Order: C-alpha cells, then structure tokens, then sequence
C-alpha cells in the first residue's frame, strides 16, 4: 500500500482524497483549490 495517499485525509477544509496511478488527486468542494485543498 504505497499508493495510500489517503491515509490521514491530507486534503484540508473538508475534502476527499482520490487516487490516480502513483500519486493522488484531492477533491475539494465547490469553492476550494490547492494541492491538498488549502485555499
């Protein structure tokens, strides 16, 4: 489980962590952006 980028919900504000291939993608609610939804 090396593609366990959704271990401790890295994304912020109250977003979800989705996986792609090797790395992850965060899914933020409508109005938030960033790598780990920081804005």
């Amino acid at each position: 489980v090396d593609g366990d980028q959704c271990e401790s919900n890295p994304c912020l504000n109250g977003g979800s962590c989705k996986d792609d291939i090797n790395s992850y993608e965060c899914w933020c609610p409508f109005g938030f952006e960033g790598k780990n939804c920081e804005l």
